[PDB]
């Protein structure tokens, strides 16, 4: 169906990313957390502690939308706000770290399987290889 | 990167983030953000659409979109309507900025995204991306 059409790479990545997110939300639901919440927790996890400004920059949504999201995450008791040595820093609580780990573990196996169902082991390798080549 | 085995999911995530940064860069001359761009695009293609539906087709939070629509309406690009049962749709100026928006970034985006790729490699990547989608 799509295999008659010449579709720009931008849209294809968009489309494939939408699919990733839908799968993420599906597999995450047992833990009562959304794709969006997951991604924000992960960005904080990897920075350890991070400026909302910076976090805004690293996630590419709007400044207000993130403040609101952080509000919820804080209420959920997964994130906490802090004065940094200067401005505020955000960082995972214990419970944030745990749900992020559980979150990652619940989701990784099923996601791979679903994303690659229609691909050869060799096609998978090629696609990964070529995706990297875009990044530099 | 080429020593590591990276899950397809993250690779898509990563490559998507790059697409957006390029979008924002190339959109700036028009004073519109990648986010705003995508929201104008989704409304364009549906012609007119429920915020509930629009929330579903874009996968971001319902409140965040209401705020976004608020801004877009103030910008004079979107307008709200009572439907035969609210609906959003582009204004004239919204349509014009969406079209201009598309035309300004299309060429440069391709070039940047594919700079490190053969014509053939690009064909293969598009083919294989399509294979994920079903």
């Amino acid at each position: 169906d799509l295999f008659n059409e010449i579709i720009p790479l931008g849209r294809l990545i968009h489309m494939v990313n939408q699919k990733k997110d839908r799968l993420l939300n599906e597999y995450l639901s047992p833990l009562d957390i959304t794709a969006a919440q997951f991604k924000v927790l992960s960005s904080i996890r990897s920075a350890a502690s991070i400026t909302p400004v910076e976090l805004k920059k690293v996630l590419s949504v709007d400044l207000g939308a993130l403040t609101r999201m952080l509000d919820r995450l804080v209420c959920k008791g997964w994130v906490e706000r802090l004065p940094n040595p200067n401005g505020v820093l955000v960082k995972l609580t214990t419970g944030g770290a745990a749900i992020s780990e559980q979150s990652h573990q619940l989701v990784g196996q099923d996601l791979h399987q679903e994303l690659t169902k229609n691909l050869t082991a060799d096609e998978v390798a090629t696609l990964e290889y070529l995706l990297k080549k875009v990044l530099p």
